[PDB]
């Protein structure tokens, strides 16, 4: 059905590819997610994934198309956006403001307030699924990959398992607190913060030690950095990283924040250079750290590539391998024999009175000196057709070659020049002979010679 | 020479047969000298060379 | 170190396949100088510079 080709980007559990839907002609990202490698779990909530997806029909989420199983795998097919990730984006732009970041988190919460009024709880939000729709000048921002989402019945909260990224992860899912939709306005908090400085609220080598921070609350908003951020948009993080998700904003009174909504009088337009110098460097140690999880039932060493191959050319060339050897022009002929075939090709041409062929091989500009001519100098083959029509259309002639020497110019250049005898018969012959001295000007153009000036003298 | 006058020059080249071609060539050189009257270009004198 | 501005150019005995480049190099006017050359030395009576 689908025919796979680059890879844009990748899981512990999957790679993500293009692909082209064979009898479509449309192109798509095919979600390839090695089900050998998941738990008995993990592959039956794959149903639930497939079905969320289905279910988002927004313009600032990734959608659905299809969903295939095989033996070893399974596929979610999904719209192709080619943007890459918003977080590399950021540092590549020659500008980036607090009323940029929020058109970011706008977008972002737009689709999270759809995920809610869905019944979706995404509950991994991260940089990484921050997905751009195309690298076209601003490019709506796409969340991409629901693997851990939830589905939750209205308002009602429930403990759904330990699941996250440890950065993100709020603090009820910590306390083991029944939980629902609050959990992503908290991820969105930790998100807006990084897009205003760079780094993240909460962070620690000791995994125990970030859950106690997280737990707490225990975020700050550090000089120098965070001075010349406006008060409305610390008051919309706080507002997002409150504690008890009872108190936490949701999706929609985050939209009419305004730092969101009163974005042209709030939000500052000042470059915040510092906050793209400090992505650069959190967008990089986020790719050298692994997607891999804290620990597993497992002991198998990272392994696998795709390799590709090089053209080469089909049928036997010879018996020996010849890795691209300097190969040459086989054993036909030589070049002075080749201007003597079309050279005896050509008076063969004039002998018979065809002008078709005479045609071929002169160039249409072809230059002349002749005694037809009257010591002008003629261009085209104009002139020689009355002599083709009239005369050469015929008694026996016999014409004799003499001293014939050729210079070779190049590959694509060569002049003859000899004497021509001519044997013949007048009215009632009475065998005549004729003398002419013939210089011919070769040239190949487009693999065949052809005659770019020729000089006759006495005939 | 002006809207109304012209003069063009040229070298003729005639490609025959007498009698019992046997093709022939000849060469001449004219002149001709154009005046447009009453919007039309007429010739008013002509010079021939060699024929 | 070498680093000499007008650096020698040498090379083997190439192939020289035809090279449309877009700007409109000279080249018959080149033909026409050593031609012009050409007339005049012998013209001179020259024959080291025709030689």
């Amino acid at each position: 059905m689908y025919q796979l080709f680059e890879e844009l980007g990748k899981g512990a559990f999957s790679v993500v590819r293009r692909c082209v839907k064979v009898l479509a002609g449309q192109e798509y990202a095919a979600k390839i997610i090695n089900t050998k490698k998941l738990s008995a779990r993990d592959h039956q909530k794959l149903e639930r994934e497939a079905r969320i997806c289905r279910l988002l029909k927004h313009p600032n989420i990734v959608r659905l198309h299809d969903s295939i199983s095989e033996e070893g795998h399974h596929y979610l097919i999904f719209d192709l956006v080619t943007g890459g990730e918003l977080f590399e984006d950021i540092v590549a732009r020659e500008y980036y403001s607090e009323a940029d970041a929020s058109h970011c988190i706008q977008q972002i919460l737009e689709a999270v307030l759809h995920c809610h009024q869905m019944g979706v709880v995404h509950r991994d939000l991260k940089p990484e699924n921050l997905l751009l729709a195309s690298k076209l000048k601003g490019a709506a921002v796409k969340l991409a990959d629901f693997g851990l989402a939830i589905e939750v019945e209205g308002e009602q909260q429930a403990w759904f398992g330990f699941a996250g990224t440890p950065g993100y992860l709020s603090p009820e899912v910590l306390r083991k607190d029944p939980y629902g939709k609050p959990v992503d306005l908290w991820a969105c908090g930790v998100i807006l913060y990084i897009l205003l400085v760079g780094y993240p609220p909460f962070w620690d080598e000791d995994q125990h030690r970030l859950y106690q921070q997280i737990k707490a609350g225990a975020y700050d908003f550090p000089s120098p950095e965070w001075d010349t951020v406006t008060p409305e948009a610390k008051d919309l993080i706080n507002k997002m990283l409150t504690i008890n998700p009872s108190k936490r904003i949701t999706a929609a009174e985050a939209l009419k924040h305004p730092w969101i909504s009163h974005r042209s009088t709030v939000a500052s337009c000042m470059h915040r250079q510092e906050t793209v110098d400090c992505l650069k460097k959190f967008n990089a140690r986020r790719k050298l750290k692994g997607a891999i999880l804290t620990t597993m039932l497992a002991t198998r060493n990272f392994s696998g590539g795709k390799s590709g191959g090089n053209k080469k050319s089909d049928g036997v060339k010879e018996s020996s391998e010849s890795t691209n050897t300097t190969i040459e022009d086989e054993d036909t002929k030589v070049r002075k024999q080749e201007i003597i075939k079309v050279t005896e090709q050509l008076i063969e041409a004039i002998s018979n009175g065809d002008f078709e062929s005479y045609t071929k091989m002169c160039d249409p500009g072809m230059t002349a000196f002749e005694p037809e001519a009257l010591g002008n100098l003629v261009e085209g083959l104009d002139f020689h057709r009355f002599y083709f029509e009239n005369l050469w259309s015929s008694k026996p002639v016999h014409t004799t070659i003499l001293n014939p020497h050729i210079h070779l110019m190049g590959d694509e250049s060569a002049c003859i020049a000899y004497i021509r005898i001519t044997q013949y018969l007048d009215a009632g012959g009475i065998p005549r002979t004729a003398q002419s001295e013939e210089t011919r000007v070769w040239h190949r153009r487009d693999g065949k010679w052809q005659i770019v000036h020729f000089h006759r003298s006495g005939a």
